[PDB]
């Protein structure tokens, strides 16, 4: 459970992010792709890219970038009341792209990252260990929906 203090470094970076939430999208997916080339493998959509130039090139990424980003700050400013947010996404994850919680984490190193390259200023230490909590409850909340319907891994 993050403190209510966690949850204002959570969202003041975050509303940084909303200033550009494209290119935060494409740097955080490119960031995956590269740095876990099996994650890119689960996207027929995107599995043609061979090159982070071919990558920065597709609007289509980068339009997905948005979906990704737009569910993730709408599940952030629920501040941990979630769980409605958190059935469907978790229901197509596990079950139809049959995504393993592994690859929420990897992720969740790339948002990391880039908020950290893009907002060194929101995104001191403090801020750091906040949305690695936030990131953390996303991931232990929809890990409980996977074991459920049988995918925990
Ligand atoms: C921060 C975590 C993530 C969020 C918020 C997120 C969000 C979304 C959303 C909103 C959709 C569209 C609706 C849906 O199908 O549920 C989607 C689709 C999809 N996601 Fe994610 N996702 C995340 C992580 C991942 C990861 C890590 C992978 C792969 C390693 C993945 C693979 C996919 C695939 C394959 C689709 C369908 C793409 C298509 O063909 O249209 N997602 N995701």
């Amino acid at each position: 459970v993050l403190s209510e203090g966690e949850w204002q470094l959570v969202l003041h970076v975050w509303a940084k992010v909303e200033a550009d939430v494209a290119g935060h999208g494409q740097d955080i997916l490119i960031r995956l792709f590269k740095s876990h080339p099996e994650t890119l493998e689960k996207f027929d959509r995107f599995k043609h890219l061979k090159t982070e130039a071919e990558m920065k090139a597709s609007e289509d990424l980068k339009k997905h970038g948005v979906t990704v980003l737009t569910a993730l700050g709408a599940i952030l400013k629920k501040k941990g009341h979630h769980e409605a947010e958190l059935k469907p996404l978790a229901q197509s994850h596990a079950t139809k792209h049959k995504i393993p919680i592994k690859y929420l984490e990897f992720i969740s190193e790339a948002i990391i990252h880039v908020l950290h390259s893009r907002h060194p200023g929101d995104f001191g230490a403090d801020a750091q260990g906040a949305m690695n909590k936030a990131l953390e409850l996303f991931r232990k909340d929809i890990a409980a929906k996977y074991k459920e319907l049988g995918y925990q891994g």
